[PDB]
């Protein structure tokens, strides 16, 4: 019965163990899922919102991060919209494999692709080995807009997936 006004396609992407199949459960189920594995090929979900009575459906592909499976998540981003790349703040090796993530999506995804960088597992700051403004400062310099979020606690996971879709809609509104 429901009914939408736009359809997405939107990725979630980043190395394993980062948290983007939690992330996902917990954008449409609002809980954490504390059971999660590999993700060994790839998911999807879907969920409806309301952005300024508009209604946007999104389709994620939560996409494997071991890096055995990186020829096949590199062919999903054909077609995407929009991504969630995803980092760990506790883990430094995740943080530094950002550049070669938007090196693929800057070679195989629609150069008006909009990527919001997410540093996850912010509720586990007491184990930090990635600083909010050092990311901030990279996420600048690549042209993102950062948030740091939890998947467990669910901090900031609506608003990327929601500020995903607002710029979508922006550029389809108005500009490039
Ligand atoms: N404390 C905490 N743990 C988290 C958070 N998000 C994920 N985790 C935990 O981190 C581990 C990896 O999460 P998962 O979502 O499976 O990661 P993934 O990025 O999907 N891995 P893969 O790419 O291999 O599928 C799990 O033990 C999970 O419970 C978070 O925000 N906080
Ligand atoms: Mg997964």
């Amino acid at each position: 019965s429901e009914t939408y006004d736009f359809l997405f396609k939107f990725l979630v992407i980043g190395n394993a163990g980062t948290g983007k199949s939690c992330l996902l459960h917990q954008f449409i189920e609002k809980k954490f899922k504390d059971d999660s594995n590999h993700t060994i090929g790839v998911e999807f979900g879907s969920k409806i919102i309301n952005v300024g009575g508009k209604y946007v459906k999104l389709q994620i592909w939560d996409t494997a991060g071991q890096e055995r499976f990186r020829s096949v998540t590199r062919s999903y981003y054909r077609g995407a919209a929009g991504a969630l790349l995803v980092y760990d703040i506790t883990s430094r090796e995740t943080y530094n494999a950002l550049t070669n993530w938007l090196t693929d999506a800057r070679m195989l995804a629609s150069q008006n692709i909009v990527i919001i960088l997410c540093g996850n597992k912010k509720d586990l700051d007491a184990d930090r080995e990635v600083t909010f403004l050092e990311a901030s400062r990279f996420a600048q310099e690549n042209e993102l807009m950062f948030l740091e979020t939890s998947a467990l606690t669910g901090e900031n996971v609506e608003e990327a997936f929601v500020q995903c879709a607002r710029k979508i809609l922006n550029k389809i509104e108005s500009g490039e």
